[PDB]
């Protein structure tokens, strides 16, 4: 207790504009700390020393983002001439520096966002891609070291890109520094986990909960450990307050290294309670709160990103309930509208993106979504288990139909994916038609095909908040079945659509000509206009129009954009008064899989 001696310790021995954020921001903080901490003998002592640090580490925050941290807007990361990119480091140009090295091709494209997937070392071996994080503090030295982070950031703010990066924040890798210190009989450390001395206390909560097998015994500690996940994935333990502050403290280190973006991932496991699936709990939600505000205080230029993957109709709570909506996530994944679009795509069914838009949860003040095509996992089709069954508006549909045609399993499918209802593996370009289309060297079905692929990506350009294309869709690169040949990888399926970056391929972008060159200039026409339309901005609505035609699917943004989409493969127009339209485009005809831009 004692407001102004916690402001004090967070001061230091000597700021007007931190600690003004302080008084704004800090009892939000402190309210949602003691209702997770709160009870705890050692509470008191624990925040005022936890708060001293923090205090040191905001500022000791470089000077160039304590500018950005005061002069961004709220909702800044959601307006028009943001567009984000989604790729692994070493895929992209092998190392950090590498990156830096090009960042010219980010800016030619528009890139504003860069999400580098897991950078920070990882776990000997096996790492789930990088998602067995060993330490936060540290870039894998393959990669390079905090230094070269710090030369990657600076360089992309040179460019005017934000830099999200992961924050693995439910479970490290069972050869983190904490990890090992359990491991050599540290009961301060081993006590950063769920750690259990038999299977009394496991198999109570295992009655309730579900898989995703969530204990492994492990020898060192002589312990049971909880994983979630990978048996070397051990759950932290966020109901110990020391957990929660030296996250949040790596947390800040990471900002100020230059990391604007977090992605908050296996969110929905952060709070564990017997007799509950020990899922989406109201304190994961708090502790996202305690996090938001202690950025909100030290480090406002930073935004929070909620990775869960799961149906729109769970993702409000992200962005904050009830009196914390607002204060919570920046922006959440529109994983729905993802998966919606292939499903549109394979069953030619505007109407089906109609409901997913007409459904999609309205965003909070200062929230966004972040809109894809592809990423570096499957598709997960069960993301649309509720829209599959149908509605009112639109007629049921066949998830098991959609994947089987995406993996190339039906007589009739320029799709050439591969099954992960399981999901589907493989790029874009391989999923959309033009990769089959190149394999025969079809040039009519190579057009249809870069049609689809565009249609796509104009669907998530004209949502609000952040567009994140995929590592190479703008090249429309296909699948590297390459892995399939060295025994490391051979046993990830996923890697079919983890190409490295063909930087030859890559300078074709300036061939109109070429496949690439067609393709990069078609989405740039896309990125462009999106940067000139203040009503794509995301404080704007965002809505759908419904048509009496199911293969047409009609996208309006704030009351003065209409974006209008044919999911079927014949030509057909859409009549302006069932839109009640009649303005510019930027009865109205849509060709095949065709798209139109229009403004009052």
């Amino acid at each position: 207790i004692d407001p102004p001696a916690l402001r004090a310790a967070f001061a230091g021995p000597l700021a007007e504009v931190l600690l003004s954020r302080y008084d704004q921001h800090a009892s939000r903080l402190l309210d949602a700390l003691h209702a997770l901490y709160g009870q705890r003998a050692d509470y008191a002592s624990w925040l005022a020393q936890w708060l001293g640090e923090v205090g040191d580490i905001a500022r000791q925050r470089p000077q160039a983002l304590q500018t950005l941290d005061s002069t961004r807007h709220a909702g800044w990361f959601g307006q028009p001439h943001m567009l984000g990119y989604s790729a692994y480091a070493d895929r992209f140009a092998g190392t950090l520096q590498g990156v830096a090295e090009r960042v010219p091709y980010l800016q030619e494209l528009g890139v504003r966002y860069l999400h580098l997937l897991p950078f920070l070392r990882a776990r000997a071996g096996d790492n789930d891609g990088g998602f067995a994080v060993s330490d936060y503090g540290q870039v894998e030295p393959s990669l390079g070291s905090n230094d070269d982070l710090v030369a990657l950031t600076s360089r992309l703010r040179e460019a005017g890109i934000s830099l999200c990066a992961d924050f693995v924040l439910n479970h490290t890798a069972d050869d983190h520094a904490w990890a090992q210190a359990a491991r050599a009989g540290d009961a301060r450390y081993l006590d950063y986990y769920h750690h259990f001395a038999d299977r009394t206390v496991p198999d109570r909560y295992e009655a309730t909960l579900g898989q995703v097998g969530n204990f492994t015994w492990v020898d060192d500690t002589a312990q049971w450990m909880w994983t979630t996940f990978y048996p070397y994935q051990w759950d932290l333990n966020w109901s110990n307050p020391a957990v929660f502050g030296d996250m949040a403290l790596a947390m800040l280190r990471l900002a100020n290294l230059g990391v604007e973006a977090f992605r908050l991932d296996s969110t929905a496991y952060l709070w564990k309670r017997i007799g509950t699936d020990c899922m989406n709990q109201s304190e994961a939600h708090t502790l996202l709160v305690a996090l938001r505000a202690v950025t909100d205080i030290v480090a406002p230029a930073v935004v929070m990103k909620a990775e869960a993957i799961v149906p729109m109709t769970q993702l409000p709570p992200y962005f904050g309930s009830g009196v914390d909506e607002g204060h919570e996530c920046h922006l959440a994944y529109h994983s729905t509208l993802m998966a919606a679009g292939w499903s549109a795509l394979a069953l030619q069914r505007g109407d089906i993106l109609h409901n997913v838009i007409a459904h999609s949860p309205p965003l909070p003040r200062h929230c966004a979504w972040l809109s894809y095509v592809r990423c570096h996992d499957d598709i997960g089709w069960n993301v649309l288990q509720h829209e599959a069954c149908g509605n009112a508006a639109q007629p049921p549909f066949s998830l098991r139909d959609v994947a089987r045609f995406y993996a190339n399993a039906v007589p009739g499918s320029y799709a050439r994916g591969e099954s992960f209802v399981h999901g589907t593996n493989g790029m874009a370009a391989a999923l959309a038609g033009i990769q089959a289309a190149q394999e025969a060297g079809d040039a009519a079905a190579l057009a249809v095909a870069v049609d689809r692929l565009v249609l796509l990506y104009a669907i998530a350009l004209a949502m609000p908040g952040v567009p994140l294309i995929y590592m190479g869709d703008e090249l429309a690169m296909v699948n590297d079945p390459g892995y399939r040949d060295d025994p490391h990888r051979q046993h990830e399926g996923r890697w079919l659509h983890r190409p490295a970056m063909d930087w030859q391929l890559a300078a074709q972008r300036h061939d109109a000509k070429s496949l690439s060159g067609t393709v990069y200039r078609r989405l740039r026409g896309l990125i462009r206009q999106r940067a000139a339309l203040g009503a794509l901005a995301a404080d704007q609505a965002l809505a759908s129009i419904a048509l009496n035609d199911p293969r047409v699917f009609a996208l309006t943004r704030g009351d003065s954009f209409i974006a209008l989409h044919n999911f079927s493969d014949q030509l057909l127009d859409v009549e302006l008064a069932a839109i009640g339209v009649d303005g510019w485009t930027l009865s109205i005809v849509l060709p095949p899989y065709g798209v139109r831009w229009l403004q009052r």
